[PDB]
């Protein structure tokens, strides 16, 4: 209660007919519709999902996005059926606007979004925002061309957050209004208008990009503007270590796709744990998706074969350990030998005592979650997206564990 967790939808599911061993699928398969999301997995990794209009309807996030076949069954069977949410968990609409964030104004009317979210049947919808970018750095001052953009986007939110609580008062959904900012004064500035209108329920957006410190001092701003019944919500937030203080600071509600991002996007600490100490995921790339490797065997560095037997070496060598038959000693020696070939041999040396920790404390067996005990060392190999998005999951379950952790902690005395 005192502090939920929402998954962002970004497409994020995981193909269970990966064999590991072959690095084969079923390719009759049907991408969404036959695939888990950490839900399908874990008994409850999140307290719910967040969903982006921008998002589903496909125009936004720039990539293998929604398709019209989706986006069809989306609606044809609702959102509950689409995504298989059991029904202990709850639902909020979101718009997008990191999607048109360069734009003049946001593209979508308010009726369409409130169309969205109650077609949605979501337990919260949060108005249409657009972002403000930017936040005055340690003794700096916006002027000019900038200060007005800012206060011009801090206006559009808030006649479109007033549009939005006026035009959704007979829907079935909870609103939360976006208070944006470019400094703590213009955050508060924000805060204090929403709840004039009404709100009880608000989002503190554009968070992401900055520092913790820069979102404490904010939040100790805010503080005390907020009631008894007031809910806060951080969009794009959970750093595990700061939970006890957004709860001392009214925080009710933060979502993040950052610690799944983090499995991949990261070149250390991709596999995190409770201690919250983390390891580094061994690279194994496949021989014919690595740029570094097209190049070497295009430009006749290696033949082609000794390429694809020394990325099978490695990755036979990781099996092996894993079964307790080969040392840690050779197995290191089969993984560099690849190393030294992918990265150049003087990296090769580098990242030998990160690799000696990984593999050496097989914090992997450690692990009780259903991904780290159904595929193994699979989880600290960095390859494709089937290891690195179970590796995702991985994180997920283990900031949920974070938070239940603190939620767990009563002060007395
Ligand atoms: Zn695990």
């Amino acid at each position: 209660s005192k502090l939920k967790y929402f998954f962002p939808d970004s497409q994020d599911f995981i193909d269970p007919s990966f064999d590991f061993v072959r690095e084969t699928r079923n390719e009759h398969r049907v991408r969404q519709r036959d695939d888990h999301y950490p839900h399908e997995v874990f008994p409850h990794p999140y307290d719910g999902m967040l969903v982006s209009k921008a998002v589903v309807d496909g125009l936004g996030g720039g990539e293998s996005k929604y398709t019209r076949a989706q986006r069809l069954r989306y609606f044809r069977n609702g959102m509950k059926h689409f995504f298989r949410l059991p029904d202990n968990m709850q639902t909020m609409g979101d718009c997008g606007a990191f999607t048109y964030v360069n734009q003049d104004v946001p593209p979508y009317r308010v009726e369409e979004v409130i169309e969205f979210y109650e077609t949605s049947r979501f337990n919260y919808g949060v108005s249409l925002d657009h972002i403000i970018f930017g936040y005055e750095k340690p003794g700096e001052s916006f002027s000019g061309e900038v200060l007005a953009e800012c206060r011009r986007r801090q206006d559009i939110t808030l006649t479109l957050a007033q549009d939005f609580l006026v035009k959704s008062q007979k829907s079935c959904f909870t609103p939360f209004g976006v208070a944006h900012g470019w400094n703590k004064k213009s955050y508060r500035q924000s805060v204090e208008a929403l709840l004039a209108m009404g709100y009880k329920n608000i989002t503190m957006g554009g968070m992401v990009p900055l520092k913790t410190a820069q979102i404490l001092e904010t939040l100790e701003e805010i503080k005390p503007l907020l009631k008894s019944d007031t809910q806060v919500h951080l969009l794009g937030i959970a750093r595990p270590e700061s939970f006890a203080d957004f709860i001392r600071l009214g925080v009710t509600s933060i979502d993040s796709t950052t610690p799944l991002q983090q499995a991949f996007k990261d070149r250390k600490n991709n596999y995190h744990t409770p201690e919250g100490r983390a390891y580094t995921a061994v690279r194994v790339p496949q021989f014919d998706a690595n740029p570094s490797l097209s190049r070497k065997i295009k430009s006749g560095v290696i033949d082609q074969d000794v390429a694809r037997h020394l990325e099978k070496d490695a990755m036979h060598a990781l099996f092996e350990y894993d079964n307790n038959a080969l040392s840690l000693e050779k197995t290191l020696e089969a993984v560099l030998a690849y190393e030294r070939l992918h990265s150049g041999e003087k990296e090769a040396e580098k990242i030998r005592a990160d690799y000696e920790r990984t593999l050496g404390d097989r914090p992997w067996r450690k692990c009780e979650c259903n991904i780290c005990r159904s595929i193994g060392i699979n989880v600290i190999i960095f390859r494709g997206a089937e290891r690195n998005r179970r590796r995702g999951f991985h994180n997920i379950q283990v900031l949920y564990n974070r938070l239940q952790y603190t939620l767990s902690l009563r002060s007395e005395d």
